[PDB]
């Protein structure tokens, strides 16, 4: 029952431990604000290894009640705390970080002060240990201090955080650690600093090594990085495994796996020609399809799983299999259909971007027609133009992708009658004066499919389109000159 402690002398703190694990006098320790300062300091320059851990777990003992992290904190032991992770015994370096995990669980205020005290760069340089408890102790602390705070989420990319939480995923087996680890990485994933960093440490790859983990709760926060990693990222290597992953998941009884996998799919598709191959060689089309349809009227799942389509239907070496893949596992139908009512612009706009790939496969004209994606894309195309006329997708985009969509299947020549049926050349005709350049393309184009037929000619014509054509001529837009030529040779 003391309060003095003799410095050289280590039977004082040797004491002091013995005493905080009885409850008793574990109170008493820290209902005084007296020796607590004072087993601080000898933490904080004590030489003798044996003394600074029955320190650091004294003082670990008192953080398991709420005065005992109070009196912890007002007598200045979180700096101490944090110089002890330093520490060469590891056994001390356990108790620093855990007494610290508990002031950042419980006490407030202590996230500030373990940030100001230089907490967040002495943690990010224990990532290279390798006790996996241990570990999983310092990732706990990066993930309660870099969550909502910016601040520290560019402190921990300063100090090397990506790549060494990238070398715990591809490492380790032990749950808890690529859990909490996959927690951190989550957090600094949405920092536009942090991702370009994340990504080209390979963390996309490392990520997609825990997808069938038994672990739901680790492969839904791996799920949920790489959906914010996989956004606009550079190209990567070695990406097979985690594509052919992906489309396996679209098949999930889990909606929120499903709809991750399709948002990750449609990122990592966007502009990626070898992406592309490989989904549509791992059967991605039929995937997709299958969860299109199986997705009904849930759009958080239909807009990035159609997204995915429009991506592998164009521009790659399979493109056109693509293309009459999506017919051959029952998919256009379903397209068609949410072109219509409840669907929100998000989803118009890429089911019009995917029926505008569709369509270039000629297999595919019948079928469109056949399950009326014209009179749709004519209704979309008049009202959105109208609006135009009179903060998410503007109606300057609906305008060019139906017209675009028209343009392309306006090369079968029972489409041209029914896009003629539909009194749409005066709209056609009138989209020339568009100030943007790419609805001039797509409007001429139509024509320009259109004029082929010679009644259709005398329309356009009828219509004083030579005044807009002529004037097209001259454009600095190449596509659009060379269809404003095509259509005034044929009139």
């Amino acid at each position: 029952l003391n309060d003095e402690d003799q410095v050289v002398v280590n039977k004082a703190a040797v004491m002091v431990h013995q005493l905080s694990k009885k409850e008793a006098s574990r109170h008493a320790i820290m209902r005084s604000p007296q020796m607590v300062s004072a087993i601080v300091r000898t933490m904080q320059n004590t030489n003798d290894v044996e003394t600074a851990r029955c320190t650091a777990g004294t003082l670990h003992n008192l953080s398991h009640h709420r005065e005992g992290l109070l009196a912890i904190f007002k007598s200045g032991g979180i700096p101490a705390l944090v110089k002890m992770l330093g520490s060469p015994v590891d056994s001390v370096l356990f108790y620093a970080i855990t007494t610290l995990h508990n002031l950042l669980l419980h006490q407030e205020g202590a996230k500030m002060a373990v940030r100001l005290a230089g907490g967040l760069q002495k943690m990010v340089a224990l990532l290279n240990k390798t006790n996996v408890k241990f570990l999983a102790i310092t990732t706990d602390c990066l993930q309660i201090l870099a969550y909502g705070n910016q601040e520290s989420k560019l402190i921990i990319l300063a100090s090397g955080g990506p790549q060494a939480l990238v070398n715990i995923m591809r490492t380790y087996t032990y749950e808890k650690l690529l859990w909490t680890t996959s927690r951190v990485l989550k957090v600094l994933s949405v920092c536009s600093s942090n991702k370009p960093a994340i990504v080209e440490a390979g963390g996309m790859q490392a990520l997609g090594l825990h997808l069938t983990d038994p672990s739901q709760r680790l492969v839904q926060n791996c799920l949920w990085t790489l959906r914010n990693l996989s956004d606009a990222a550079t190209k990567q290597e070695g990406m097979e495994g985690l594509l052919g992953t992906l489309v396996q998941l679209l098949g999930s009884d889990d909606i929120n796996v499903v709809t991750c996998a399709a948002g990750i799919l449609s990122n990592l598709t966007c502009n990626n020609y070898k992406n592309k191959m490989m989904v549509c060689q791992v059967g991605g089309i039929e995937a997709l399809v299958r969860t299109v349809l199986r997705a009904g009227d849930r759009e958080d799942i239909t807009e990035p799983a159609i997204c995915a389509l429009r991506h592998l239907t164009s521009r790659h070496q399979e493109a056109e299999m693509a293309q009459n893949a999506v017919r051959l596992h029952y998919g256009l139908p379903v397209v068609v259909k949410l072109l219509h009512p409840p669907s929100h612009w998000p989803l118009i706009k890429a089911t019009v971007g995917l029926i505008r790939n569709l369509a270039l496969c000629p297999a595919n004209h019948a079928p469109l027609r056949e399950q009326g994606a014209i009179p749709r894309l004519v209704q979309l195309l008049v009202r959105a133009h109208q609006d135009t006329q009179r903060e998410g997708v503007r109606m300057e985009e609906i305008v060019e992708g139906c017209t675009g969509a028209l343009h392309i299947l306006a090369r079968d020549v029972h489409n041209r009658i029914v896009i003629r049926g539909l009194n749409t050349i005066p709209l056609f005709v009138q989209l020339l004066y568009s100030p943007i350049e790419n609805i001039q393309r797509v409007a001429a184009g139509v024509l320009c499919e259109l004029a082929q037929d010679k009644e259709a000619a005398e329309a356009i014509e009828a219509e004083g389109a030579t005044a807009p054509l002529t004037e097209l001529l001259h454009s600095r837009n190449e596509g659009v000159a060379t269809y404003a030529a095509a259509v005034l040779f044929r009139m």
